[PDB]
C-alpha cells in the first residue's frame, strides 16, 4: 500500500496548482482597489496567466522528454511557487503580469507529467480511477482553500496569499525532491506490490512528415464540434478562478467574508458534477446503450445546464445566487469528460496532435472570458458577462449536438 501515498501527492500537487490559478480571484478587489486599475485591465491580469499556459504546453512537452518527470516536477513547483511568493510584493501592474505569465510558464507542463506519472505508478484499470482522483479532488481543495484565503486577505492584507500560497509551494518542491523517486527506485515499496504495477501495466523503471492533409482531418465537423465544446467548458471554468469572487463582491455588494463562504458551495458542487458524470458514463451503457450517447449526454446536459448562470442577475439573494451558481458549476464539471471521447474520434495517428489542439481549443475558452468579462464588466457591469457565458454554453451545446451526432472512428 505504497502506491496510491504517490496519487496522494500528486492530489496534492495539483490543488496546489490550482490554488495559484485562483490564489488571484481572492485579491482581485484589493489589487484593483490599491494598484487603481480598470475592470478591462484587470481582465488582462487574469489573462496572463493562460496565455503563456497554453503556449509553453508543446514546449513542456519537450522539456519533459528530456529532462524527466520526477526533476521536472520539482523545477515547476519552484518555479511558479516562487513566482507566485513574490506576487505578494508585487508594486503596479506590469510587474503582476510578468509574475502571472511566469506562473503560466512553470505550471504549464503539470498534467503531462502527471499522465507520464500515473502511467508508470498505476496499472491500466487503476488509471481511469487515478486520474479522476486528482482532477474531481482539485475542485475539493478549492472549496475549502478559497474561504481560507479570504479570510486571510480579510484578516491579513491581500499579499500575504501570496505569500502563503508561495511559501507553502516553495516547501512541498523540497518534500517532493525527497520523497518522491520511480517506483523501481521507491524504497519502502513492497516487492510483491511493485510485481502487481509491473505485471499489471505501467513502466516502473521510467519512460522510454507533418503534411496538412492531417489538419483537413483534424478539423472535422465532428471535431469543430468537440473543440467548440472544450472552448464553452473552460470558458466557464475560468470565470469561477478568475472573476467569481468579485463578482459578489461588487456586482451583488456581498461582503467578502460572506462571499469568502458562499465560494465553497460551487466548486463542491463541482466535485460532484465530475464525479456524477462518471457513474452516468459506466451506468448508461451498462443498461444496454452505445458509447457515443453515452458520453454524449453528460457533456451536452451539462452545457445546457450551464445556462442557468443568466439567471443569477435577475436575483440579488445571496442563497438564490448561490444555488444558481452551484447548479452552473455542477453542469460544467458534469459535462468536462471529453479527451477520452475525442480520443476515439481522431484517427489512430493523430491521437497526439488532437491533444494539443482540443487542450488549445480548452486553453484558448480560459484566454478570452476574462478579457470579456473585464471589458464588459468595466463599461456595463457584470449583468451582460453572465449571458454570454449562457451563450457560449448554449453554442457549446448546439455545437455538441447538432455538430456531432454520431462518431466517426
Ligand atoms: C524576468 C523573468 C525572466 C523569466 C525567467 C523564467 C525562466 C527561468 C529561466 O531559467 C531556466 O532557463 C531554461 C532555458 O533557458 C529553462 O528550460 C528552465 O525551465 C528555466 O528554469
Ligand atoms: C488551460 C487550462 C486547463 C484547464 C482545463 C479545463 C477544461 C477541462 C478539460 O476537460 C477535461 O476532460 C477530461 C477527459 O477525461 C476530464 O477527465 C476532465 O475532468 C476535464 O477537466
Ligand atoms: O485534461 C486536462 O485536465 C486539461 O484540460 C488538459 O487539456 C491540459 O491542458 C493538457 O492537455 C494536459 O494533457
Amino acid at each position: 500500500r505504497r502506491r496510491y501515498l504517490t496519487l496522494v501527492m500528486i492530489f496534492i500537487t495539483v490543488v496546489i496548482c490550482y490554488v495559484d490559478r485562483a490564489n488571484l480571484a481572492v485579491a482581485s478587489a484589493h489589487i484593483q482597489e490599491e494598484f487603481g486599475i480598470t475592470k478591462a485591465e484587470m481582465g488582462y491580469v487574469f489573462s496572463a496567466f493562460a496565455w503563456l499556459y497554453t503556449l509553453c504546453q508543446i514546449p513542456g512537452g519537450w522539456f519533459l522528454d528530456r529532462v524527466g518527470s520526477r526533476v521536472t516536477y520539482f523545477i515547476a513547483i519552484f518555479g511558479w511557487s516562487v513566482a507566485t511568493l513574490f506576487q505578494g510584493f508585487a508594486t503596479g501592474l506590469m510587474s503582476l503580469i510578468g509574475l502571472r505569465a511566469i506562473t503560466g510558464i512553470f505550471e504549464a507542463p503539470a498534467f503531462p507529467t502527471n499522465n507520464r506519472m500515473v502511467t508508470s505508478w498505476f496499472p491500466e484499470h487503476e488509471r481511469a480511477s487515478a486520474v479522476g482522483f486528482y482532477t474531481s479532488g482539485q475542485f475539493v481543495g478549492l472549496a475549502f482553500l478559497t474561504p481560507l484565503l479570504i479570510w486571510i486577505q480579510e484578516m491579513l492584507s491581500w499579499h500575504w496569499v501570496f505569500i502563503v500560497t508561495g511559501g507553502i509551494g516553495i516547501i512541498w518542491s523540497l518534500i517532493w525532491f525527497k520523497v518522491y523517486q520511480p517506483p523501481r527506485l521507491t524504497k519502502g515499496i513492497s516487492k510483491a506490490e511493485l510485481d502487481y504495477i509491473r505485471d499489471g501495466g505501467g513502466l516502473v523503471d521510467g519512460d522510454a512528415p507533418l503534411t496538412a492533409k492531417d489538419w483537413k482531418l483534424v478539423f472535422h465537423r465532428k471535431l469543430i464540434g468537440v473543440y467548440l465544446g472544450q472552448f464553452a467548458v473552460a470558458s466557464t471554468l475560468w470565470f469561477f478562478l478568475t472573476w467569481f469572487p468579485n463578482y459578489l463582491t461588487q456586482e451583488k455588494g456581498i461582503t467578502a467574508l460572506k462571499a469568502g463562504f458562499m465560494t465553497t458551495v460551487p466548486f463542491l458542487a463541482a466535485f460532484v458534477g465530475v464525479l456524477l458524470s462518471g457513474w452516468v458514463a459506466d451506468l448508461l451503457v451498462r443498461k444496454g446503450f452505445s458509447l457515443g450517447f453515452a458520453r454524449k449526454t453528460p457533456i451536452i446536459c451539462g452545457l445546457l445546464i450551464s445556462t442557468c448562470i443568466m439567471g443569477a442577475n435577475y436575483t440579488n439573494d445571496p442563497m438564490m445566487i448561490m444555488c444558481l451558481m452551484a447548479l452552473a458549476f455542477f453542469g460544467n464539471g458534469f459535462a468536462s469528460i471529453t479527451w477520452s471521447l475525442v480520443s476515439s474520434l481522431a484517427p489512430m495517428r493523430l491521437i497526439g496532435l488532437t491533444g494539443g489542439v482540443f487542450n488549445f481549443a480548452g486553453g484558448l475558452g480560459g484566454i478570452t472570458v476574462p478579457l470579456v468579462v473585464g471589458y464588459l464588466a468595466q463599461g456595463y457591469g457584470f449583468a451582460p458577462a453572465l449571458v454570454y457565458i449562457s451563450a457560449v454554453a448554449l453554442i457549446g451545446a448546439l455545437s455538441y449536438i447538432l455538430l456531432v451526432g454520431d462518431v466517426k472512428r
